[PDB]
């Protein structure tokens, strides 16, 4: 009974994430979406669309080029394809509507997109299924806690993103070596001591900002067990296993150049990014390489990224220190330290492989400044709980003392969006700093539910525009690091468009306005207005803001289309 229900919860959640991709990436842009009732409804039960009083929202009909039609009730007409689905999904061909089981529905829906895109991916289908099955397990494990639990504690926020990226075909697909899911899954409240190795100090590459190289090394691993001339490095336990499978590491181990110390490192909890670890009451997160495909992206820390990390940290310090009047209230997590190791005697390709495997980044643990009970990762902040309801509602109800009315919700949204929009847009147009301020790179800092700061993080996806931001880089920096950092203005702005409005704010708005779709036009209008306010705040010209306020289509990153082919599409402005 808890198991059947957990399965059913995971199937609904999983399917919604898939629809999201279908609508955002195919239906809207290619023009297959209509808010219309089918001519024939045979096959659809009255209860699907009629609640006893009125239609259950608005009919959504998707006519796919292979003659597969989709029917769902939705709560609102949205240009970003953001809406609550208020009915099971119906499919029809030839006719006759059907409600297939999870597996047969996905397959048919995916074959529809395969037919549009003109290419098949059988690997993606298994990944959709494996993703859904892990979500099933996750709800079965977590689905008895109070449902806004994720929102009570930082670590719980990172562990409580049960369903993952809300517009992904397979957000929980993770392909471990044949090692199980639970031991490395945040959603199972995973802890491990980090693997550790003793390594001679001659092969270390250390980047440091405001710290000493020893201080950087200490932040990763306590260094007491290191013998003279050696040091202790850490590594994701799954990574160490993969690392030690390579006969070059076996050689150094046999020849005693390096030492496998065991899982003897600091005991740490993985965060939503899987390869980044949280240690409570420790100054830093630890972010290591993980040669494992997480949501179709191996999380290697390339050598030139380790390099860039350090430059970007340096920049974010100068800008904050000297340029605060033009950073629109920016709050960012520092990445002040970086370690990697390769044998001193190693040639260039071995050298790069070794540092890519041993690469680690220190990220400032903002909880020290902000209090763990006051920081919530934003992705969870606007996600659904074990009971498929937005967590933010009961979360706020508790902090305010009463269920938030329309006006309290609008107030709260205003306090939130300004703190997100100002920093990013000030960085972009004032400095060429392209953030990637999507949900998972963003952390609400709040005081009794009230937004104080929206902390931003992750310097790996921070870029510098060729026309303005680039000039913060020293012309003496290695060309490969420079290439790694450099974005075109249009390239930066497309990413900023997606992340800010589509990935982030659209989700914010949809969660705060569950049960109250009428708020969405009101919240979006406030975003438009807020963009206008930022424009007059700005020290550099911003023709791209003009275009967005005016109503040009918004760039939207793809998570299903890209898998089949393409990386970007365009969705109408919601205002
Ligand atoms: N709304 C969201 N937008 C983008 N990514 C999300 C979202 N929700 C969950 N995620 C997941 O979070 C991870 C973010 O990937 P990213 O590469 O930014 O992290 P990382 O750089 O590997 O680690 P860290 O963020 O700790 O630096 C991905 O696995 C992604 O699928
Ligand atoms: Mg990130």
């Amino acid at each position: 009974n808890h198991d059947v229900l957990s399965r059913m919860i995971s199937e609904k959640a999983a399917l919604h994430g898939l629809l999201n991709c279908l609508i955002k990436e195919f239906a809207i842009p290619e023009g297959y979406l209509r808010y219309e009732w089918p001519d024939e409804m045979k096959g659809i039960p009255p209860g699907a669309y009629f609640d006893g009083a009125d239609w259950k929202g608005i009919p959504m009909m998707i006519g796919l080029p292979d003659q597969l039609q989709l029917f769902v009730m939705v709560d609102r007409r949205d240009t970003f394809g953001s809406q609550h689905y208020l009915s099971d999904v119906y499919l029809r061909q030839a006719g006759d509507w059907q409600c297939p089981d999870f597996e047969p529905l996905v397959a048919r829906l995916l074959a529809a997109c395969e037919h549009i895109a003109g290419r098949k991916n059988p690997e993606l289908y298994e990944q959709i299924l494996q993703s859904q099955r892990l979500v099933s397990a996750i709800v079965s494990h977590n689905g008895r806690q109070r449902a806004d639990a994720p929102l009570q504690h930082y670590l719980q926020s990172e562990q409580g993103l049960w369903f993952g990226h809300p517009s992904h075909p397979a957000p929980k697909a993770r392909l471990w070596p044949a090692l199980g899911q639970e031991q490395w899954a945040p959603e199972f409240q995973a802890r491990a001591a980090l693997h550790q190795f003793e390594v001679p100090v001659d092969g270390l590459h250390i980047g440091a900002n405001g710290l000493t190289p020893q201080q950087v090394l200490d932040g990763f691993a306590d260094q007491q067990p290191a013998s003279p001339g050696h040091a202790i490095i850490c590594m994701h336990p799954v990574q160490a296993q993969l690392f030690m499978q390579d006969a070059r590491v076996q050689q150094l181990l046999r020849d005693n150049v390096i030492r496998d110390l065991g899982q003897s490192g600091r005991v740490a909890s993985p965060t939503a990014s899987i390869r980044t670890w949280f240690i409570d009451d420790h100054d830093y997160f630890i972010k290591g390489s993980l040669n494992v495909r997480i949501t179709n992206c191996v999380r290697k820390n390339a050598w030139y990224e380790l390099e860039s990390t350090v430059l970007i940290d340096r920049l974010f310090r100068q800008l904050l220190d000297q340029h605060a009047d033009t950073l629109g209230g920016l709050v960012a997590a520092a990445e002040p330290g970086v370690v990697s190791w390769s044998p001193a005697a190693a040639g260039e390709l071995d050298s790069h492989w070794f540092r890519e495997q041993t690469g680690g980044i220190l990220r400032e643990n903002f909880c020290r400044r902000t209090g763990a009970e006051r920081s919530i990762m934003a992705g969870t902040l606007f996600a659904r709980g074990v009971d498929l309801q937005p967590m933010i509602q009961t979360f706020l109800r508790t902090h305010y003392g009463e269920a938030l009315d329309d006006n309290a919700l609008l107030y709260w949204f205003d306090d939130y969006q300004t703190r997100l929009l100002r920093p990013v847009l000030s960085l972009f147009f004032n400095h060429g700093v392209v953030m990637e301020p999507h949900l998972q790179n963003s952390v609400l800092v709040h005081q009794q539910g009230r937004p104080q700061q929206v902390l931003l993080r992750d310097f790996e996806g921070v870029k510098l525009t060729d026309d303005l931001g680039i000039r913060y880089i020293d012309d003496d920096i290695h060309p490969r690091v420079r290439q790694s950092l450099l974005y075109s203005r249009e390239q930066g702005w497309n990413r900023i468009m997606y992340c800010l409005f589509i990935n982030h704010l659209s989700e914010t708005i949809l969660a705060l306005s569950q049960g109250r779709p009428q708020l969405a036009p009101l919240m979006w209008r406030r975003v438009q207005q807020q963009l206008r306010a930022i424009q007059g705040e700005l020290k550099q010209p911003s023709p791209e803001l003009d275009a967005l306020i005016a109503g040009h289509p918004v760039a939207c990153k793809t998570n299903l289309k890209v898998r089949l082919a393409a990386s970007y599409v365009r969705l109408p402005s919601p205002w």
